[PDB]
């Protein structure tokens, strides 16, 4: 054996918030500098803030004071899954006081009106899109952030998420002085995972699209064309709560937790990811839900490795509407028409890498994953797995 070090003390516990209202890092712009929190979201590649008065903001970027401010003189619409926001594009100096120690110039998309964007509570003004410029909008042309980082600096192009749930309900007060994970930019912390990492290559550098060629639900093969699994694609989304399968595979893996959860009915609301179920205080049965574990893509030519995500990663935890002292959750897998989406609920079982110098996504058991006594989220490999290529979709 051989004790791991973490070697980013300064980075490590950066991050707030939770996988409901989304994950977000302190940022400065312009200058002087203008403090602003901003959600972490590796499924968008715009960097954009609040810069006008809004309902939900207690502060936003003013361009008039910033002497380092520049203007793009061109607008930018972009609109995500669910919400939506349009602004001004210009470019700013830009630094992470709780990251690496520099500054860059950076686009940055001042928002002027938006959407079902800002989220009221959430604590955050803007939102940091972290993949590649293929997705950026208006176009390519528009530099993502981490690029400009990566092209001024010395920093390593590869940063590590650890999105740290904490396996309860957090009020506003609670959330907002409680540590909710690591955003290591340019390294890997090995304080923040236990066991081996695993990697998986990333099929496309648009989105950090990934291959599933496997499913379990408690062991059982959820037994379908693995193409199925990643129609029309499949990314890791930081910015999106819920784990999200293509229509399918919602209906086969939702037919495959009933059964395994069979000793307790749940209503229908529960299963649309609609309606929380509370247990007493300390009593809930975390042993009759199953695990489900997702085989993806190895390195290695015919290999696979599988991560793990216990009920206290599907299971959001939430207060209930009379604030008693239940413990409630919502079913945190929902539906979707435009691929998989593992989002913060699966997230924030494993440490993250981004390896985007390899091509690669890297998977460990976070330190912080929450687990009870008889079972813990895993990483393990590796498995002979033939025809994987077959897997991936193309239109
Ligand atoms: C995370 C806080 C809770 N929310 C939002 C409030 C209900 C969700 O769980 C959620 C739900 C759905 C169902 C989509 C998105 C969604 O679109 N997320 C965005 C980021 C985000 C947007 C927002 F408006 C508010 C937020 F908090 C976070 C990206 O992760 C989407 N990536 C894929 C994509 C899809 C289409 C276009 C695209 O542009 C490149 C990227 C987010």
């Amino acid at each position: 054996e051989p004790g791991r070090r973490g070697s980013f003390v300064e980075m490590v516990d950066n991050l707030r918030g939770k996988s409901g209202q989304g994950y977000y890092v302190e940022m400065t712009v312009g200058s002087p500098p203008q403090t602003l929190n901003i959600l972490v979201d590796t499924g968008s590649s715009n960097f954009a803030v609040g810069a006008a008065p809004h309902p939900f903001l207690h502060r936003y970027y003013q361009r008039q004071l910033s002497s380092t401010y520049r203007d793009l003189r061109k607008g930018v619409y972009v609109p995500y899954t669910q919400g939506k926001w349009e602004g001004e594009l210009g470019t700013d100096l830009v630094s992470i006081p709780h990251g690496p120690n520099v500054t860059v110039r950076a686009n940055i998309a001042a928002i002027t009106e938006s959407d079902k964007f800002f989220i009221n509570g959430s604590n955050w003004e803007g939102i940091l899109g972290l993949a590649y410029a293929e997705i950026a909008r208006p176009d390519d042309s528009l530099e993502p952030f981490f690029d400009s980082l990566v092209k001024q600096t010395h920093v390593p192009n590869l940063f590590s998420l650890q999105l740290c749930g904490a396996g309860f309900p957090l009020n506003q007060s609670e959330v907002l002085a409680s540590v909710g994970g690591s955003m290591i930019i340019g390294g890997i912390d090995h304080s923040l995972y236990t066991g081996s990492l695993w990697y998986t290559p990333i099929r496309r550098e648009w989105y950090y699209e990934v291959i599933i060629v496997r499913v379990e639900i408690n062991g059982q093969d959820l037994k379908m064309d693995c193409k199925e699994y990643n129609y029309d694609k499949s990314i890791v989304d930081s910015g999106t709560t819920n784990l999200r399968l293509p229509k399918k595979v919602f209906e086969a893996a939702v037919k495959s937790i009933k059964a395994a959860s069979s000793t307790e009915k749940f209503p229908d609301g529960f299963w649309l990811g609609e309606q929380l179920v509370c247990w007493q205080a300390g009593t809930t049965p975390w042993n009759i839900f199953p695990v489900i574990s997702l085989y993806l893509m190895g390195e290695v030519t015919n290999q696979s490795f599988r991560i793990t995500i216990l009920p206290q990663q599907y299971l959001r935890p939430v207060e209930d509407v009379a604030t008693s002292q239940d413990d409630c959750y919502k079913f945190a897998i929902s539906q979707s028409s435009t691929g998989t989406v593992m989002g913060a609920v699966i997230m924030e079982g494993f440490y993250v890498v981004f390896d985007r110098a390899r091509k690669r996504i890297g998977f460990a058991v976070s330190a912080c994953h929450v687990h009870d006594e008889f079972r813990t989220a895993a990483v393990e490999g590796p498995f002979v797995t033939l025809d994987m290529e077959d897997c991936g979709y193309n239109i």
